[PDB]
């Protein structure tokens, strides 16, 4: 069903996608102990989840003042959108994980540390992703099937994950948050470029689909960063990820609110995980 567009436009999910779907994925509350102590997360498993199949995995971070339960709470209801999109064939089934940057020494900035050491091995040893094992080697070998995104301060988390975790993660969805490293947009872009240089990866091996609202305060700092990134050779600007690797979706009229941001995930998540995928698909 899915075909890449080169300049995909904002489109909310239908209102009916915000109500429960009969083909409901299971949401599992987990508790684990890592470098920031004992913490919890939620795991969304697609309807029909079969542990003898391999699933893409997308980790998705909340914003400031929120927690690991927010995204699947009544205030956001992202699972309804996921369920309906998967049932209708718009989105290939995947695992979605909602962790937290709260707890212990954890911050939105430093969460990537715990992500690498604790969250990936805990989740991906339990559930069936493309990681055949959860050693560093097994995680790195399955990076094309792993993504990270997040909203607001979780968008910041996403950028710090990118710069520090290119070895583990190929697809990035920063939502309404910019990267706070540097005193100018060029410093930010140059930091991302240096991370890419250090990783040794090609431009066909990492993908950034950023989004915000045209009335979302985060635009002010995102837009200059995006423009600086577009000028790098490291990024080829287009939503057609069969051709390039970088897009910035700006929703007209949308403000800094999960009510809109959930629709950015509806629009962007279907674009993830088809490059070097293991199924024979035409997009
Ligand atoms: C409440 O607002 C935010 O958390 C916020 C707003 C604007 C930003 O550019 C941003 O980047 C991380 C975060």
């Amino acid at each position: 069903s899915f075909k890449y567009e080169s300049a995909v436009q904002y489109r909310p999910a239908p209102d009916s996608y915000l109500n429960p779907c009969p083909q409901a994925g299971r949401i599992v509350k987990e508790t684990y102990t890592g470098i920031n102590g004992t913490k919890s997360l939620n795991v969304y498993l697609p309807y029909g989840y079969d542990p003898n199949k391999k699933y893409n995995i997308f980790y998705l971070m909340h914003g400031g003042g929120e927690n690991e339960n927010t995204i699947f709470s009544n205030d956001v209801k992202l699972q309804n959108i996921l369920d309906h999109a998967i049932m209708n064939g718009e989105l290939e089934p995947l695992i979605v994980v909602t962790p937290t940057f709260n707890g212990g020494n954890c911050t939105a900035q430093n969460f990537y540390q715990e992500f690498r050491q604790n969250v990936i091995p805990f989740v991906e040893s339990k559930y069936s992703t493309y990681a055949e094992s959860t050693t560093p080697q097994g995680i790195a070998a399955s990076r094309m099937h792993r993504g990270f995104g997040g909203f607001a301060m979780g968008g910041l988390t996403t950028w710090y994950v990118m710069v520090n975790c290119l070895d583990y993660v190929a697809y990035f969805m920063p939502l309404s948050g910019d990267y706070w490293y540097g005193n100018s947009p060029q410093d930010k872009a140059n930091s991302i470029a240096e991370a890419i240089n250090r990783s040794g990866l090609s431009k066909r091996e990492y993908f950034v689909f950023a989004a915000t609202g045209s009335e979302d305060i985060a635009y002010a700092n995102m837009n200059p960063q995006i423009e600086a990134m577009k000028a790098l050779p490291h990024f080829d600007y287009t939503s057609d990820f069969s051709k390039g690797n970088f897009y910035f979706l700006v929703a007209p009229g949308a403000t800094h609110w999960w009510g809109y941001v959930r629709h950015y995930i509806y629009d962007a998540l279907p674009y993830f995980f088809h490059e070097l995928e293991h199924h024979h698909h035409h997009h």
